[PDB]
């Protein structure tokens, strides 16, 4: 099953670059959203629960295709609070109607991230909505309730080594649990994209507790938490070793978040060779805007 990128027509960098700054001022807009957090934690949610349900063996879900759209995916429960983030990129579908569902997500996710202070994620265009059919079934998404071995497994099906896990779980210093979405409560509540998930880790004194749902979650004297798949990264000698550096060097970290997570979002895409390179889009702050 193979999916080329296909340019929206007539389409170039400034046109992309347009619905960016779109998307990054409605964040800037809208900073009432969850206790004041914001939009951007759960649309880097969102970019990454429409790229995560690829499967490399037959090239099933991924972003390309657009099929959160459709009920069956967007209505999966490992995709509860979500319909947030979708709700939020509904006024920019309509003023953008020409941009693809999995550009306009996946460039949603890659705003947020900038917006935030995080990496330039370079993002390509191309991606072209496929029909109600090619959603995938729910239950592709991982569970939290999990140890290493479960969390290490399941990445190898998104073509993911333990370099580039243990770099896109540093994405869980953005926003926070809630009980009635996951079963799980509690995070840092930040906006700000820092490589604080590993220095937390590191540092704080944590405690294996039950939430208010029954489930275990590790929580921390200072007020953070950590669910048992992060908590495993520390508990593997392997990830442990790239927890450490990554903790120890925040450039680092930047850099290879971004690689992870632009390959994340790509999965799946057959590139032209003729396709263009990919964009990097400036900020709002240094737009001047
Ligand atoms: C083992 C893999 C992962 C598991 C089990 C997991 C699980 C979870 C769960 C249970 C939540 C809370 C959802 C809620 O209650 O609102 C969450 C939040 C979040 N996750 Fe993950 N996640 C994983 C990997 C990732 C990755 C790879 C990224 C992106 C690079 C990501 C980004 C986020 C973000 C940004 C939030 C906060 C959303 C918000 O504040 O609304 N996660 N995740
Ligand atoms: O209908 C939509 C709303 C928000 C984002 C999208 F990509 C849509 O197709
Ligand atoms: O463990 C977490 C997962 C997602 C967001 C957070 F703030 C967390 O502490």
């Amino acid at each position: 099953l193979v999916h080329v990128a296909s340019v929206e027509k007539g389409r170039s960098y400034e046109d992309f670059q347009k619905v960016y700054n779109a998307i990054a001022l409605k964040l800037r807009e809208d900073d009432e959203y969850d206790n004041y957090i914001g939009y951007g934690p759960v649309l880097v949610r969102l970019a990454w629960h429409i790229s995560g349900t690829w499967d490399k063996h037959d090239n099933t879900g991924g972003s390309y295709g657009g099929t959160y759209r459709f009920k069956k995916e967007f209505n999966d429960p490992s995709n509860a609070g979500l319909q947030n983030g979708f709700k939020f990129l509904e006024p920019i579908h309509k003023e953008f109607p020409w941009i693809s569902s999995g550009d306009l997500f996946s460039l949603g996710g890659v705003t947020a991230v900038q917006e935030m202070q995080g990496p330039k994620i370079p993002w390509r265009c191309g991606r072209v909505d496929t029909p109600e059919d090619t959603t995938p079934d729910n239950g592709r998404l991982p569970d939290a309730d999990k140890d290493a071995g479960y969390v290490r497994t399941f990445f190898q099906r998104l073509n993911m080594n333990d370099r580039e896990v243990v770099a896109l779980m540093g994405a869980h210093a953005l926003g926070k649990t809630h009980l009635k979405n996951s079963g799980y409560e509690g995070g840092g509540a930040n906006n700000v994209f820092t490589n604080e998930f590993y220095l937390n880790l590191l540092n704080e004194d944590w405690k294996l507790e039950k939430n208010d749902a029954n489930n275990e979650q590790w929580d921390s004297k200072s007020g953070y938490m950590m669910l048992p798949t992060d908590y495993s990264l520390i508990q593997d000698p392997k990830y442990l070793s790239i927890v450490k550096e990554y903790a120890n060097d925040q450039d680092k970290f930047f850099k290879d978040f971004s690689k992870a997570f632009e390959k994340l979002l790509e999965n799946g895409i057959t590139f032209p060779k003729d396709a263009p390179s990919p964009f990097i889009f400036k900020t709002l702050e240094e737009q001047g805007l």
